[PDB]
């Protein structure tokens, strides 16, 4: 089904302010990603509600890489936030592959692309990105549902250190496809508990057929999130942010583990 429909308010992006607009050599693209839309209806997706025109839900909050490295003041955010975001974020593409008759593939799976609503704590899929991107993908291969889980193991270490990645690499993006192909990945995290930092490599793993599941992946990290309480609390606290530089290929994470290690000492000790 497809529901039919204004006060147009200020623009926000390039689509202004749950819009967005067709530029009429788009509308071909335009037919098929709405009739992909109209099919899909799941909470952790965006809800959509002449000339041709969406009309989506305005997130307030923004996308993921705004609240993470956009702007200053940033918000304060938890290891509870960090893994209940990644934890949502592989519930909505769990539902994506869970679809009939085809699996449906995101393939652009980056922050850019994750809204957060209710205080930044709910977080929602919207459908440059080569530091997301399998190798097997920018290489020109039959690539399948498992690119997704790629770049869902980068965004586990991007909300996790808060930072970008491949950041130090830069330059254009044909280095960064370069470097992934070749076998580099984001540098390991300082103190990272086993079953994360487990978790992580295997999803970016060279062999897509090594890589988890989207099923398994949601039902690990909700599993985990057991150890991870207060994800309900809304973003409010300021955050002066300084990086150091991670040097010998491993960095400091932003979040604390240290209510994780406690609580999991208690369960298992
Ligand atoms: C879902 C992909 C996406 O985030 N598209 C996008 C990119 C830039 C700006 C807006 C926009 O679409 C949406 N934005 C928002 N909220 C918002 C507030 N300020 N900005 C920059 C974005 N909410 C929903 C959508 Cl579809």
């Amino acid at each position: 089904s497809l529901h039919m429909i204004i006060e147009v308010e200020e623009v926000v992006g390039r689509v202004c302010k749950a819009i967005k607009q067709i530029s009429e050599s788009e509308r071909k693209a335009f037919i098929v990603e709405l009739r992909q839309l109209s099919r899909v209806n799941h909470p952790n997706i965006v809800k959509l509600y002449n000339p041709v025109c969406l009309v989506m839900e305005y997130a307030e909050g923004g996308s993921l890489y705004n609240v993470l490295h956009g702007a200053e003041p940033l918000p304060y955010y938890t290891a509870a936030h960090a893994m209940s975001w990644c934890l949502q974020c592989s519930q909505g593409v769990a539902y994506l592959h869970s679809m009939q008759p085809k699996a449906l593939i995101h393939r652009d799976l980056k922050p850019p692309n994750l809204l957060l609503v209710a205080g930044g704590t709910v977080l929602k899929i919207c459908d440059g990105s080569a530091a997301w991107m399998a190798p097997e993908v920018f290489e020109g291969s039959n690539y399948s549902e498992k690119c997704d889980v790629f770049s869902w193991g980068i965004i586990l270490w991007e909300v996790i250190t808060r930072r970008k990645p491949f950041d130090e690499i830069g330059g254009p993006a044909f280095r960064i496809m370069w470097a992934v192909h070749n076998g580099t990945r984001p540098p390991l995290i300082k103190n990272l508990p086993k079953p994360i930092e487990s978790l992580m490599t295997r999803c970016w793993s060279k062999d897509p057929s090594q890589r988890p599941s989207m099923e398994e992946i949601v039902k690990i990290m909700t599993h985990l999130m057991r150890y991870f309480p207060g994800a309900d609390e809304p973003l409010q606290y300021p955050c002066q942010h300084s990086l150091p530089p991670g040097e010998d290929g491993r960095v400091e994470p932003y979040v604390d583990f240290a209510e994780f290690y406690r609580l999991w000492s208690v369960d298992h000790g």
